[PDB]
């Protein structure tokens, strides 16, 4: 689809059984959600934004399905304001930027 | 112009007689400037990102030129490892998101 952004872009995720809401972040380099505990093994791993620095999970080969589209890609784990997509998906999704 | 999101999203700006790039942030609501100095009055903000909140300035009616186009909107000057677009202005340019 084409949204405008008059509202928050924010979509319908399914990730391990469950789901969820998640904003279409262009400025986030990674996906990031926090409402959601993954299986398996995991890598500590850093993020900055606006309010400085996060200690996060990173998971791998991870099944999450955006906005009805399949894909499989890294999603880390840790406290964020909020669920965010970030472009290593939305490259996935083929996501383009119009102005 | 329509961008894939394979690489950051960075455009030019003009801002006060001064040139600096800045991030087009779909994940953004408001515009924050982290290397320039405005003129004038300014109300005190707070604002959350990943990491937590931050105290930045509130620069109302303020000109400022991205990617070619001049608008007036409100800008934040504070703290952020990025300059960044957010809606507030992206909407001015009738900003999409496609996929
Ligand atoms: C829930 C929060 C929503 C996402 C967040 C994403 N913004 C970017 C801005 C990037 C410039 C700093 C961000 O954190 N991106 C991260 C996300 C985490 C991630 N891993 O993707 C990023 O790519 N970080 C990279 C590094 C970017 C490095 N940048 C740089 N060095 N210049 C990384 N690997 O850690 N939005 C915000 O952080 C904004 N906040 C808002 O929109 C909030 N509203 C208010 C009014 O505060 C709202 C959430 O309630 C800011 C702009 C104020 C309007």
């Amino acid at each position: 689809p084409q949204i405008t952004l008059w509202q928050r872009p924010i979509v319908t995720i399914k990730i391990g059984g469950q789901l969820r809401e998640a904003l279409l972040d262009t400025g986030a380099d990674d996906t990031v959600l926090e409402d959601i505990d993954l299986p398996g093994r995991w890598k500590p791993k850093l993020i900055v934004g606006i309010g400085g620095f996060v200690k996060v999970r990173q998971y791998e080969q991870v099944p999450i399905e955006i906005a009805g589209h399949k894909v499989v890609g890294t999603v880390l784990i840790g406290p964020t304001p909020s669920n965010i997509i970030g472009r290593n998906l939305m490259t996935q999704l083929g996501a383009t930027l119009n102005f």
